[PDB]
């Protein structure tokens, strides 16, 4: 038998915003061992540079995401998401002998595609998700250019598992309503209640 | 002693998440998350670079304990318990927030302790780093280099090279400096903006 | 996600033998990370003192197995197994923040009970095997006094994964025959074949 | 480097196997055992604590390089190719097994490095290490613990003590010496049996 458990938390939102039609953005990537790595990135139309490179412990590099310049929607926000893959004379029996590690770690921020065009922020329209129950889920619609994202999330004073909700779209959990967003200051915006 | 395992992120750390804290605000909260699937225990607690981790912050979190069911989140509470914060710079603060077990072969257990930055603003502070970026100074001293930095903000310093050769970045205290040890013998460098994105590349010659 | 895989043999048999009807035996324990560990013995009757302890860093101690004095056969050997189990100021970001680790670790080794009464070794009785098949599983029989720690094993010129044969007793393996014991310097006797 | 995370079976030793060579004997088989339900690449071979890793043995392990299915287990072939060796005392040796993976979140890969005492052992050598244990001395300089060993045996210590205080034992080479080190300011210990066992206690006063 071997078994093994991870136990932590994720801290607020973490995104890049793309701003639609930029020539491009920049962003750092850091790595925080002391040992090489081997960086690959992907994205899930845009496209990452470089695709793959090599970082030495300690060492930071930016990389280049660019959008192919296809049809994006423009009356509200898009979702893609960035993953960073990271690869990596005596003898004596106290410092040879034993179980030895190595890991390899895949990460995925969002990346935030919202069009120049589009008016105020998330904060703005926060109040306006309304509420329905069907096929025994609960259901939120977002009238919203913007996507929703939910950092608490209360019915009939009991908490669900939060999920953003995507703009001018319907999200559907599973199971009065109160609500808080999450601002563009990695804060809980303020609480909101509904009824169905 | 505690047995390290990893850093940040698992060694691979994208872009930087801050939080702000405007001074002299009641309090914020920020949202905390559970991804198992299985129930976790949550410590969190407020820590300063220039305090000893034992002594106690103005600065304090609510629940300073929780556990918290699969999938499940929570909010906690940031609150200024009446410290005292100059009006002039911002202050850094770190939230760290730490996961526990609730109460033939191997059993393990990898414990996260996550911490992030806690940006306390005074609002008698307009502009943004963004705008500041630029004022930085460099210099060299017994083979350091060293960054002056005259704004009232925390340069989060995203790209640094010297001399072609790339550094491992740091933030430059505001109306403070900070020193980067070398490698060999003209400076580049990004801060990270709001986006989350790096800035604009500026150059200078020490 | 979160997956871990371990990779590694085990080397050979260990174990220890408890002449049967002896006060007791004594057996080493010893903790080889560099931080104090609680040990804590159980067997699966015989009894094991201390049955819990503290062990500092590269420390050793003894352990006492001892027999309740129950009736034992005395015509063959008996198997138990003994499994131990061991349990365990300026702030600064590199330091503080990341993924710590603990592990709590259960070992077992066989505890052959040997009768006193009992003549020769393993290794004079290993030819003396003899096999058959039937509802589909290869079946071992083991006349002997002693357990058969099977170390190779080929059915068909096909290898088998391995299992000892308890004495005066049988054994049964999923799918002419080859086997190789393990003798009592940790190695592997000599090789026989057999038909059906 | 490679990132150690623990030691021998796991940080918990229960007693010591051992492996004999018979000198010039043509060479011995070992079982080696994949407990996993799935391959494991397996890597063998001998080394010694006074040679340098990368050097060659004159001992070798046969097949260095083994791919084993789940639950499966292979022999190995430990040869003398033809090395000079001692006839009066023993050697040590060491064959260690190495496990590696054949060819959102984390995959990690635990690799195990088993190592066992190989023994070689001149047939020109009657009685075993049991009728030695007593012939031990002791002696103490420059604050060491020093244990003298006469015999042509390696006396294997699992059990020692000096005033009350226990030290983390090792082996003393035969016909030689070992030095141990010290906390605080006589002498006891057993050594290990054939059954995987202790042997009795002994003491004495350096």
């Amino acid at each position: 038998k071997f078994a093994s458990k991870e136990y932590g938390v994720t801290i607020g939102e973490s995104r890049i915003i793309y701003p639609l039609d930029a020539a491009g953005v920049m962003v750092s990537v850091k790595n925080t061992q002391d040992y090489p790595v081997l960086i690959q990135s992907r994205i899930y139309p845009f496209v990452v540079t470089p695709p793959l490179f090599r970082l030495d412990a300690k060492q930071q590099n930016s990389l280049r995401i660019a959008q192919a310049g296809g049809v994006f929607p423009r009356d509200k926000e898009s979702l893609k998401w960035l993953c960073v893959k990271g690869i990596p004379q005596k003898f004596n029996p106290d410092k040879d002998v034993g179980v030895f590690v190595q890991f390899a770690i895949n990460n995925c921020i969002k990346l935030l595609v919202r069009p120049n065009e589009l008016k105020g922020t998330p904060i703005q329209f926060a109040e306006n998700l309304s509420w329905k129950v069907d096929g025994g889920k609960l259901i939120a619609e977002n009238p919203s250019p913007f996507y929703m994202n939910i950092g608490e999330l209360t019915f009939g004073g009991k908490s669900i598992p939060s999920h953003y909700i995507p703009p001018k779209s319907t999200w559907a959990f599973d199971l009065n309503v109160s609500w808080r967003i999450i601002n563009d200051q990695g804060g809980l915006d303020r609480l909101y209640s509904k009824n169905v």
